[PDB]
């Protein structure tokens, strides 16, 4: 009942495909069936297609959007700090506000950078472990994602996954199964103290929603801490959606180095490393480990982030974001559970996704055994209902603050109808 | 007669200390004399600093404002682009404009990606060279500034100038002088079709201002043109601020990525890679080179970048700017001629920068020569006369569009009286 790509969409998308390498701006917004919709603009739980048909957002841009789109209160701070100019080339006010807010809840007592990209950020975590430690190797797990540089561009053969990446490259990087605590204390008793850092997503998100066994975290933290590497959590979507401390607050663990990024930018571009003062005081202009960016805390960022970060402590979006991923998943499972189809979901507060064929997913391995065609088709049906969700088994669904009253509605509906569909397919 | 770090700006900075490393989020900041002023906003060619103090800025956060601070027209589209949601997870309008323009100027009937620094930008134009060619090694010059990403941290020895940067990532990258037509020949008579890339700024602005030599851009163009390594024009500063067409139809060349960034965001985090179809058809999703970002093709950045680049074709932006360049240039010369004290100005339109006690300035070896002491001082008389430029002698002095009127002869009254004191010193 629902047609996300019209004809001003189709348009576009015959444009784009002379304009960027596979018609798009980042691999993902390619995969959507049958074929991308273009967005005039957002507000709430929704998006609005260039042709007119709002949908509700499951996916809020892979994780930034908590608050949902265009939230008055951050939109007030935005208006208010653009007035005042977004770009200083020198520090702002903002800035300092927002270091001590995340600091207070990710890293007391420490120091952050802040960059422009969560991939920027886990390569500055990167870079540093490894100018604090002296070694070149460092550790990741299958189904990670860390972004888009050369260093976690890489698989066990380490070999790239990517074209471009030097061998020489590849080959500092090692990897083993998420969640495999055997293997992981295999690869330390193999390398030993060669490993300058270990770099893990406390939740996974890129090979589906994976929580951590609770062994898992344990050996990463005891393991890091005897052998003298570094442990970096990459908390880029962990980072203040699983409260406000985050994975660490929420699995009561710790890091040595915290990447974070997407929410703390308030829908902005952003990215951030948090570590103790021994260890960040190694950034340039202080250290060796060299760190600039011409928009580095850029003042709209900055802004937005804290204006985020203030509606996070004083409205009520960790419970309504998690009891709207909760609604879902039990309307998944009330129609699921009415069929003799194996599957299994995954959820950790607001992140959440569906897995079928399967009784479990632990690991990427057993993400990449789910049905991929049941999955794409019930992305389409979701659609054509009217409701976005990634049209990746391996990306995530994602719900905020304006995921309650008729959006939600829409939206269990929605995942209600499709799942019927499909199955009746 | 100006105080910019007053004591606002002083708390602000034992403050930070504890915040940051080395008190900023980027290294240039640190170096401001006696300290950093803290930014309460800018508007026009103006910073005010959180005491109050106003300053003229010919720093313009090193480049993205040609426009000078909040622009009437970036931000009236930038305040309607707003009240659309600025961040949408799938394709929008104005990216699909600003491609369209963009491409029009640097590489017709080509691709382009959207990233989200020059960082990002230069490091996928490097990955892209190497996955095209199946090349590891990348050429860079010697005082030429790519980023903060481990292959351009490199020097001849090819070895690391930052700590945490592996020795065998190092050595991927060769190094010689800036403008040496002689070193370049002959390093590629030493590593042939083992070169994937050639990157390099058409002219230098992170070792002062240095304009390049014709026989230096003649030999790129045909160097890696016979070896089939790809020419890399890293235009992050002289795109679009050397005319529409920026260095290629400045300086009549062609380069087969085409690097991007600053005033194409209009102040907002941006970076981008162009190429024709052949070579950026390689990145994903189309091909095997890997590009991702949660961010790329912001929707703020994207319409505050249509909107600046709107302005530089329907407003004198270069004649004013090249004009104000030219009267500080002008008013240098005025004084510093009436002594017998040898210095040199280069200047290509809009960025220019002094170097005293040499009488040439054509490659980095030769900037790095000039008195740093002289400059620092002059830095610091400067602000004391209410105009801003760049602590560091190997940075550069942009103008824009609001240096003016008023503005311009404020900054011109400065440099004049700011030289004198310092010539007297
Ligand atoms: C030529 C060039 N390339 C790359 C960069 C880095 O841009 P960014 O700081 O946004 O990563 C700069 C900024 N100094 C630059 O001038
Ligand atoms: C854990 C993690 N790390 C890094 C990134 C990359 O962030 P960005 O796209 O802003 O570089 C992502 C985004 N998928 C992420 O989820
Ligand atoms: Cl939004
Ligand atoms: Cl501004």
């Amino acid at each position: 009942d629902v047609l996300a790509s019209g004809e001003k969409s189709r348009m576009l998308f015959e444009r784009t495909k002379e304009l960027f390498p596979g018609g798009v701006n980042s691999p993902v917004r390619a995969a959507v069936k049958p074929y991308p919709f273009y967005v005039k603009r957002g507000e709430g739980a929704y998006l609005y297609t260039v042709d007119g048909a709002r949908i509700v957002d499951l996916v809020l841009a892979y994780g930034p959007l908590i608050l949902g789109h265009k939230h008055p209160r951050v939109l007030e701070a935005v208006e208010e700090a653009l007035a005042r100019g977004w770009l200083y080339g020198a520090p702002g006010e903002a800035e300092v506000l927002l270091a001590e807010k995340i600091l207070g809840y990710v890293k007391r007592g420490g120091m952050i950078r802040f960059v422009n990209s969560g991939t920027e950020a886990t390569m500055t975590a990167i870079r540093l472990a490894r100018g604090y430690t002296g070694r070149d190797l460092i550790l990741k797990f299958d189904g990670c994602y860390h972004g888009s540089h050369d260093a976690v561009l890489v698989a066990a053969g380490g070999v790239p996954t990517s074209a471009g990446v030097p061998e020489a490259v590849a080959r500092l990087t090692l990897v083993t199964p998420y969640n495999d605590v055997e293997a992981l204390e295999r690869v330390f008793a193999e390398y030993g103290d060669r490993i300058a850092g270990v770099i893990v997503e406390p939740v996974i998100a890129n090979a589906g929603v994976i929580p951590p066994r609770r062994e898992f975290l344990a050996a990463l933290q005891r393991l890091s801490r005897e052998s003298g590497a570094l442990l970096i959590l990459d908390e880029v979507v962990t980072g203040f959606r699983l409260g406000l401390e985050g994975a660490q607050g929420y699995f009561n663990i710790e890091g040595d180095i915290i990447v974070l990024g997407k929410i703390i930018g308030g829908g902005f571009p952003v990215g951030a490393v948090a570590g103790s003062r021994e260890v960040m005081s190694l950034l340039t202009p202080q250290g060796k480990v060299f760190n600039a960016g011409t928009f580095n805390a850029h003042p709209i960022t900055m802004a937005a982030g804290l204006a985020t970060l203030k509606a996070l402590e004083e409205e009520p979006v960790y419970s309504v974001s998690r009891e709207a991923a909760k609604a879902l998943e039990e309307a998944a499972s009330e129609v699921l559970d009415r069929t003799g189809l194996p599957y299994t979901i995954n959820r950790v507060e607001s992140m959440m996704q569906l897995f079928i064929g399967v009784e479990e997913v632990s690991n990427a391995a057993q993400a990449r055994k789910a049905d991929k065609k049941f999955y794409v088709k019930l992305h389409e049906e979701m659609l054509r209902r009217g409701v976005f969700i990634a049209p990746s088994n391996l990306e995530a669904v994602f719900t905020g603050l304006p995921h309650q009253g008729e959006a939600l509605e829409i939206a269990v509906e929605g995942l209600r109808s499709s799942l019927k569909t499909v199955l009746g397919s």
